[PDB]
């Protein structure tokens, strides 16, 4: 019966039962629109995310993905799933809706418009590798890390959102052939995304925490791509051509003799991209940005390294419990299993 701000984008009713009230339009999310919500058990405000995907796969696929994980997680610097409405059997269940914290901004819109300080950079990084590690001792990769999926509150608190494009790790099974098609986000992608890889090494989150880093040193992306292969040529354009060493890692044929086809480009020095940064933090980004991934710092080390020096305590960055092995490709499942399985998921919130 409740309604909010009709128009289109799937969101005119916003039905969040008795318990939410007072609905506030926030945006639109990738599957319907959010709110802000007071919630009349905890007497806090929240955010309520509607999401209607029974009508796409993906859509479904990246739903279940993001359910199975955010329940099995908790962490400080991870989004979690306060409450999930919905129908109380599968053949009324149209829509579901999503309860979180509320929070009242990203590092996106912060960027647009924010200057931030070195102490603030220096938080932030540390909060987004503090949960990272979390996801990884999970042995889980986000593989869509990106400034509008670190939300923060009015107290600087950044929590990691949206693991729709998630996947469990799987080094063994990494390698693929040149030019292959990827779904995550063009800007934050890996160098080695374009040239053999399918994303399934945590290097490949490392990567993208990286160049958050560079964005919020300039508050503009590091490297923009406008187009799939544009992205390697920014890449190379600051980092200059790979080593012999680094080339002869990559086997196949197709990228090496494309990396081979280029004029040799020298490296931009990181203080003149960032003259006003601190050396210490232009250290760690060196070590995140790094070409080869076999060679690139990974979470544990980025949480020990001097710029991080004020915050790092091990004892205070806790781990998984234990590694998901759950299905997280979900890729042979009719419509029909898909719904079922996302029932299944939400059972727990329900009065029964
Ligand atoms: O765009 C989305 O998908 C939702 C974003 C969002 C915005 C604020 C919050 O507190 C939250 O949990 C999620």
């Amino acid at each position: 019966a409740a309604g909010a701000g009709p128009e289109m984008v799937r969101g005119q009713v916003f039905d969040v039962g008795p318990r939410y009230t007072n609905l506030s339009y926030i945006g639109e999310g990738a599957y319907g629109m959010v709110c802000s919500a007071y919630d009349n058990v905890n007497k806090v405000r929240v955010a309520i995310k509607k999401i209607s995907p029974f009508e796409h796969q993906t859509y479904c696929q990246r739903t279940l993905r993001e359910i199975k994980i955010l329940l099995r997680f908790r962490h400080e610097n991870i989004i979690g799933i306060n409450d999930i409405i919905r129908a109380p059997t599968i053949e009324q269940m149209k829509d579901v809706y999503i309860v979180q914290d509320l929070m009242e901004t990203d590092l996106y819109k912060l960027l647009k418009t924010q200057h931030l300080s070195n102490d603030h950079i220096c938080y932030f990084l540390y909060q987004i590798l503090r949960g990272l590690k979390y996801i990884h001792s999970a042995n889980v990769l986000h593989r869509d890390l990106k400034p509008s999926n670190l939300l923060l509150n009015t107290t600087c608190d950044l929590k990691i959102c949206d693991f729709g494009l998630a996947r469990v790790a799987d080094p063994d099974h990494d390698h693929t052939g040149f030019l292959t098609e990827y779904v995550a986000t063009r800007w934050y992608r890996a160098p080695e995304i374009m040239l053999n890889s399918k994303g399934y090494t945590k290097s490949i989150d490392i990567w993208s925490v990286g160049c958050i880093l560079a964005e919020m040193l300039s508050n503009r992306p590091i490297f923009p791509g406008k187009h799939y292969l544009d992205q390697l040529n920014h890449i190379l354009g600051i980092l200059g051509s790979p080593s012999q060493e680094d080339l002869n890692c990559i086997i196949n044929l197709k990228a090496r003799n494309y990396l081979l086809s280029l004029p040799h480009k020298n490296k931009v020095p990181w203080n003149r991209l960032f003259p006003n940064a601190d050396s210490k933090a232009l250290d760690l980004l060196d070590k995140m940005l790094t070409f080869n991934p076999h060679k690139r710092i990974e979470v544990e080390q980025a949480l020990a390294h001097p710029y991080l020096e004020q915050y790092y305590d091990p004892s205070d960055e806790p781990i998984a419990e234990a590694p998901f092995k759950f299905d997280m490709e979900l890729d042979d499942l009719p419509k029909e299993k898909l719904k079922e399985l996302i029932f299944e998921e939400t059972a727990r919130f329900q009065p029964g």
